[PDB]
């Protein structure tokens, strides 16, 4: 299926022997775990941008949107834990590491220095459009999976992002932002 | 559709040019928006209601009910910020003037001084029923019109209506209370 | 007397056979009670209004106004109680349903959504500026009316609203906000 | 004058030779003086009767009353301390003896066991009727005497004690409380 | 001897070879015993007692005794762990299954709905009577059986039952409570 | 017996019919009520008369003084309610008012204002030798009359008045100490 | 008038055009904004002069007044920004550069290191009378300006002050104390 | 008697006029202040000796056992000031130099690096062991010297050591443990 | 040497016969005691500034400064009583008169009503750049003295005041910013 | 220089123009920002390392291991955001992109799933080795650079890391660790 | 080296195969060692001479110099398990039994009962005098041993003894303090 990447349960090693899906069926798990391992590695990753764009925005604006980043990172952060606990939960491994983020995250994470307000926020929402709707679709693709317990979590998700979308939009509807 | 009242994103204004209902169709949107903004101004108008019976009430239940319905508001008032971000989330603008709280509102709100126990906490379960259905039906609308994030919404605000329902009901199952 | 709206001490009704002004006249109970009604509708009014303006404004300048409308309904809000429970220790009966709101409030709330940055702060300041002048005109009046009680309630929420006043004036103190 | 069990400025003591009335000329100091030493007997008086009141409710009104006389004990005691002070501070020595409490206060203590509700609230709403009007015209009487700083603290209590008054005014208006 | 049931010192399982009666002769230790895993299982009865009658309660009193259990609860809750521990620290293990429960506990919880706040009061007043006297009496043995530190913590038990007995048995010390 | 005038349980009255001395027998509850009726009045006194010297006392020890009664009086405070409820618990009715706080009390609350540092501490060293061995005479009499709840109590009053006697003895134990 | 040196009101500079005196007439504002800049400065002198003194105290009354002082610039110092804040509401600019304070201040802060107790304490009460005796009079003149508002702050100030003021003079009133 | 070494009551020094036994014979002090020095020596030495064990301990269990220790350390820390505080209120020294801790303590401090986890915890389990029978044993002398108020502080603390024991003796009662 | 205006060991006055420079040759502390007294001065400038440039600004940034000038005095407040502290402990008298911030710092408060943002924020970036390349500077020199505890107290402040700086320069790195 | 990568004081864009590296000179900037990037993307991956080890660790450690990376995530985190703003503060631009973290991080994030509770320990310790080694380098080559500030930093850094290596060496330091 | 009664890194015991002193070579770790078991056996020995001290002063001076010990007290407690974990880390054994700290403290703690305040505040200061001179010099040393971690920790308790040394001080420069 679509989630060996994630998949623990039929690891050859040590401390595995009861790994298992739970009361997933081996095609839902595979389902899930494509979700969560694939918004796991868009939550850091939206860590690290918002970070990015925190530490290189300047001009008048600064305040902003410095203060503001901090105050979506405070919001998302906890989902990361909590994501990649559910996966564990099912049977899996969540992956971490650098290439992993790169590979599965739907949100890439600025290499340059971004300095110009518009650039971030414009970025930003086209990001957080994605995701928003990655959490409901996901939500729903779940609920199909008898997994109605990580669908549930999603939906939670789904409105802090959606939260941020309608800020930052906003912000940037302005023509005077140059 | 049923929400033109609540749209935002289709107005003849500045500052607006990105306004959108994100991933809801637009006829997803109005079935949506209706309940939210019904549903805000219920919420508010509940909040109107308890702090008038909580003013007005007298007599020897009075620490019982002035008490309550200031726990009762606690538990409710998040619920007006939420709903009303929801709604501007998904392209809303939310309406909170007097005029509109009484057009929208499912929950009328008292002119009169009532003193009674019995009248307002009456009054106060008739309308915690129907609120309660109301976010019950409410949840499953959303959900079938592809807004899961919504009625999770929902069904944590149909929880508390029923349990506050609930006591309510409790204290007036009495033939002494006259 | 002017106050006959708030008045609850010559009711025919239930539980009521004890209400009185306390130490008040009539007439002092008329000019105190007339201040305390308008106030509690117009300190509802501002919530309400703070909040629609905090939903629906858009632009550069969201950040500064959204979160400055909730610091400043955090600093009145605690007055709503404060006023209608001193309107009830005197012998009156506060009315806060949309009707009576809108009736009694010197501030309107808006039924249209107002994207634009400095229509809602000229608003907001032409209001605050009322509002302010009502609470110093108030307090002297109490005074006179051998209430220094409430007198000193009021001198407290003008220098709250004073100060929101200043802020909001000082913003708009910029022919660079269109 | 009327304040010389209060006054301390004239005493044949160690350890006394710098006290005085402060900015009030000794007339004033003796109208103010007067009013602080009954009001701070009042109020501790006041809170051992809600603690007998309290020890002694039975009945079905128990958890009401019990839990109430508490409340508003927690709401009067800090005003024990900030009285004396005062009068400390312009030159009295508070009095706080039992005979002392008994002579100068306008509350009296009970001395039996008052089993009865309607008994214990309607004693303790005249007793509030004649404090917070006590409060008002001291304030008015301090302010006269060139002495705004004392009548601002009267204005704070008799706010909080015709709040009291109201609440318990309300519960006994009740023919169904024997 | 009389705590066999609760003696972990003797038992024939891994594990368990250093386990003893501490500085309590074999005698002494089944007179400390008896009391704690019968005090032990009376606690975990008296939460789900009230419990049962917090979630049962209807009519005009439930404001009263629905939130005055919970008070309850939050009073006696520590002791279940402190109690049971003691018993561990002393060599025996405590029994908690249902049926052990009922065997030992000298409260009994209801099977049946008690809508009525006499019959609830009532049975928890002759409960509180037995517990609080017991607990009285177990002090004074343990203390003869040369365990002082069990008796102080039963000492400190016996207060907040007698506490709590007086308060339900005030409420119900009339007769318009039917 | 000796507590005739703490006893509620005898009392021609109403809502007084279920009042006993639960697990006492008569003259036990007369021994226990005498000592409770009499540490409550004294303790009462004691926050009164280090109220009295705190706000009385001038002087290079102003601040050592002024600040350790207030600490003294915080330790102390939870007392007065714990007795007195204690006595409650037992089929007592506790007194307060100004009068039997006089007759009931082993310390005498100042009448006049005493300036001098010496004077107050020695009083108050006396006042304290004189409480503190009668918690410890009382707790021996509470265990004694098969109330070692009640000496439970007193064991941890002695110690803070104890302790506090330590405190105030050490500062005065000093020649240059006019 | 006699506040030209902070009236903020009539100046030519940018950001300026809407600043006014709110609700009050120009010598109102005149008369206030005198009163709030001189107890701005001063307030700020005194804090520190407060510091100064705590940081050279030395010898035996060293932990009496280091602490102190500490304690009541801790009551002092949330006046300051209220105070400077109540001047820009009124359309005034505080003024807070050393020149500034020097002009403005009533309370002159050392240049010179004193290490005597005596000497800082009287200083320091001459100081508080001042002080405590200008809020007083300053309230009467604010309130006679048709500012009950900034009255009010000032019927506070002078409360913390005054008791600031008995706090010193008593310690000082030893002649013990070289 | 056996407690000179602690005893202050006749010693030739300044500042010692006033020292006494309090409500204790000469004898009884004599009792209950040798167990008082004795357990605050055995006290800090515990304290000592638990960091030591934490600091040095290696191998799989560090984590067990290096958390484990400080929470026993936090149960018994307070102990430290209670302890000295009541012999110093009786009449006593509290002697605290490492000398006097060796020589009075029951519990010696290791000066070896002890990396064993069974080492460690079989001879912390004997150290507990005699600890807790010795404040079981000291309570009852307490009494019986006519304090019971230092018997109830043993008794609690006699509570804690035993569950420290009982948590330390089951880590080890296990052969894996090598 | 260069910080005898700061030095307190060598004075003509009472309770000063111990005072030295602790660990520091005369020299050292010379060298030492001349950055903190500029260092103090500075800091409490920059207090004073900040709280002037925050009343002041008016336009549209007024939210980002007003509310930045705070967060800033709130990093660098605690280091003013740091700062004067540290000196004392060297042997050297803290000067805080408005006549010795003057003579002292190196940051200069505004007398004039500075309403512009650019302005405001081009000098503070230039006072912030002076002041943490002087305390980089001054922590060599300590260093260099002999002193890394006075240097170590430098770095931590150095990082503030770049960090600060950094958030300044960026707001204003911006031409749309007039 | 060798930190071109995360200099920002020459690039081609917008918002720039004031960027520099304060009082470093370039070469010495070069030297400070090569060990703040390096250091960031270290500490970043090993958060995210100790994520990932933490969520798969399996056997009898887990609860050991679980629970200490836990801890010592919540030691190293706030560095990021530190590190980061320092290279902010000099002139840098921080990367935080997967991308650069592999290629700065002296710390690689495990791609599969290590079960081994010894594999896992021993990586980390050597992990730990290199990096608590790198920053006690890195603080002496900031402090010859000119750069005392974020040596200081560097050196609270080392003290936290160099513990978590004592821990997780002392935990695998034992042969019954497979 | 002059450390081997700490150095722990080359004995023949079990579980110790990996002590090493990470990043210093031997003579480094030698000398830092003696510093860090020495500074641990002084922070001990002062902990212990602050308590004795606070529980035997007597006199005039009781509360000033009993408070302040406590306080000063919980300023350097902190630094034990600081210091001691650092050793730990660096491949050391703390040693903390009585004997130890008797042998490698700087600070000797007191076997008789020291009334006086001079007595005991003459011996504090010299104490901590040499105390924070050996935290600057061990400080200096440590930087020369390349391990400027160490350095940034003594840099602290330095400022922390100082701090102490001068309040300590300044009370006792009194000709009146006999
Ligand atoms: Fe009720
Ligand atoms: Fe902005
Ligand atoms: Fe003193
Ligand atoms: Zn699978
Ligand atoms: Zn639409
Ligand atoms: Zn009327
Ligand atoms: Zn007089
Ligand atoms: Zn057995
Ligand atoms: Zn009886
Ligand atoms: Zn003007
Ligand atoms: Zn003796
Ligand atoms: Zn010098
Ligand atoms: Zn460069
Ligand atoms: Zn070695």
């Amino acid at each position: 299926g679509g989630a060996d990447h994630a998949d623990a349960a039929h690891l050859g090693t040590v401390n595995n022997a009861l790994v298992n899906h739970h009361y997933l069926e081996e095609k839902e798990f595979q389902t899930v775990a494509e979700t969560l391992q694939r918004n796991l590695a868009t939550t850091i990753s939206l860590y690290l941008k918002f970070k990015k764009y925190h530490w290189d925005i300047r001009g008048r604006f600064f305040r902003d949107l410095h203060l503001a980043y901090d105050e979506f990172i405070a919001e998302i952060f906890p989902s990361i834990d909590e994501q990649a606990e559910r996966l564990v939960a099912l049977g899996g491994s969540p992956l971490a590491a650098p290439a992993d983020l790169a590979r599965y995250s739907t949100v890439q994470v600025p290499q340059e220095t971004v300095r110009d307000a518009r650039t971030q926020v414009a970025d930003l929402v086209q990001d957080l459009s994605r995701v928003g709707k990655g959490y409901r679709d996901d939500s729903q693709a779940c609920d199909e999976a008898n997994d109605p317990v990580t669908a549930d979590m999603y939906n939670g998700y789904a409105a802090t992002i959606d939260k941020i979308r309608w800020m930052l939009q906003a912000i940037m509807d302005d023509e005077r932002l140059d």
